[PDB]
């Protein structure tokens, strides 16, 4: 069995193997790759996603969210503050300032001790979710644009037609913004390239221990499981690694730096934390091998998870049973 320790691997293709997406996808795979729950590809040096980002400021993110969080420095939630609009020129000005820039730090430790010891004081506003890319229409690898769609994978497996689209997003960042810990939606796999900036640190879970983390979350955050069996879903809630190794819960950590992109697997529960202001883009995908995890994918159903269009045909198609409750919590 290859990666039995679920270590985070890193691979460097060449531009020869940057050419077909699924093929190395499934390369990763063969390696063992998805056991980590996480990968992260350094592209060739001949690739570049676009010549300059020296036009993006007049980009908008309409609603930015201040990240208020509630708890303990290590076992805490956050909440979502919807602020006035502002361009990426006004974000990046902002998130220089004294009150939000990355303070003085060694190394990438000292900065990660210092974000789990003061991240709840502070409250660090964040652009996500923003619908668009940063990929030049002629960079023709890895484009997270031009990806086969979900929608057509499921046809390309199991032979049905659905609606629905799958395009990308876009991610500003700041010192201390913050993902909290979740799968993706239907446990789908995420591709995610940092187009400029700062780094980003990740934490992760390898998928075939995913139920521990689940149960201690559980433990940690009683009422939130108490009003909905599937409340990670909802994206707000915080574990430090000291916390984690405290509980005996499997997890690595590694971080991305600008001009790489990481992988997400199936079922892969991660979390992590911006260093400065950045800016990353990423998007959903599926292969063969995640049909089965779709059709086992925990649902949010108590109202709170609210999400995009296109996952209405995934539960219709691979989970009918749970489909009409599911439904109901969506209206
Ligand atoms: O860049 C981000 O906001 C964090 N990304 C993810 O959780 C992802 O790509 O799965
Ligand atoms: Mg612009
Ligand atoms: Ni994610
Ligand atoms: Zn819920």
């Amino acid at each position: 069995a290859q990666n039995p320790n679920c270590n985070i691997m890193i691979f460097h293709p060449t531009k020869e193997e940057f050419n077909d997406f699924d093929k190395y996808i499934a390369y990763m795979e063969s390696q063992g790759a998805h056991r980590a729950g996480l990968a992260k590809i350094i592209p060739p040096k001949e690739w570049k996603a676009r010549e300059t980002y020296d036009n993006i400021s007049e980009i908008l993110i309409a609603t930015p969210l201040q990240q208020v969080a509630s708890g303990r420095a290590g076992v805490f939630t956050q909440y979502h503050k919807k602020k006035k609009a502002m361009t990426v020129g006004e974000y990046r000005h902002l998130a220089n300032s004294k009150k939000y820039q990355t303070p003085p730090h060694q190394n990438f430790e000292d900065l990660e001790r210092k974000y789990w010891k003061n991240r709840i004081y502070n409250s660090p506003i964040y652009g996500a979710d923003i619908s668009g890319s940063l990929f030049d229409e002629n960079t023709k690898q890895w484009n997270l644009g031009h990806l086969g769609t979900i929608q057509d994978l499921l046809e390309k497996e199991c032979g049905v037609v659905i609606e629905g689209v799958n395009t990308p997003y876009l991610y500003f960042g700041m010192w201390k913004t913050t993902f909290a810990w979740h799968t993706e939606d239907m446990d789908l796999y995420s591709i995610n390239y940092l187009h400029l900036g700062e780094p980003k640190t990740w934490y992760v879970v390898p998928p075939e221990h995913g139920q521990r983390l689940e149960r201690l979350a559980r433990e940690l955050f009683p009422g939130s499981s108490r009003g909905c069996g599937a409340f990670l879903r909802h994206k707000v809630a915080l574990i430090s690694p000291t916390v984690l190794k405290e509980n005996g819960i499997p997890f690595n950590r590694i971080t991305q730096e600008a001009g790489e992109f990481m992988v997400t697997f199936p079922y892969g529960y991660h979390a992590g934390f911006n260093h400065g202001f950045n800016c990353a883009e990423a998007i959903n995908f599926a292969t063969p091998r995640w049909i089965d995890y779709g059709k086992m994918a925990s649902q949010c159903s108590c109202g709170e998870a609210r999400v995009t269009f296109s996952m209405d045909a995934f539960v219709r198609i691979l989970q009918p049973e749970r489909y009409d409750l599911w439904k109901r919590g969506q209206d």
